């Protein structure tokens, strides 16, 4: 029915119109999508339609990757928030990379549920 880990994808890895996409950018977001007790080390959020990205389950926007994933055919706009300080708590400060490139997750049911984040480590 309903896919709690689609949902959960999108509350961790998707962000619309994020405007600028700056550091506190990354400490507003990651605070207002609950990543921050305690602080998420790495986090990238996906920027644009969702409709790009559920088409990366099918052939459409993806290919099969690896051991049991996806990988996208187009790129994305993209900002990852990088945790700095080496204290894992709250206030949590973080460093924003905007990238421009092709996503890696897994899917259910044609529905995106992972984020693979070592593509952007």
């Amino acid at each position: 029915q309903d896919n709690s880990r689609y949902t959960h994808f999108l509350t961790q890895h998707y962000d619309a119109k994020p405007q600028g996409r700056d550091d506190r950018y990354c400490e507003s977001i990651m605070r207002r999508r609950g990543l921050t007790s305690p602080c998420k080390d790495i986090n990238t959020f996906i920027h644009g339609n969702k409709r790009s990205i559920k088409a990366i389950c099918e052939n459409k926007n993806g290919n099969p990757h690896r051991e049991n994933l996806r990988i996208s055919k187009s790129s994305f706009q993209v900002t990852t928030c990088k945790l700095h300080g080496g204290s894992p708590w709250p206030p949590c400060q973080y460093r924003a990379t905007a990238g421009f490139r092709n996503v890696v997750v897994a899917c259910e049911n044609g529905l995106p549920v992972h984020l693979d984040q070592s593509i952007f480590r």
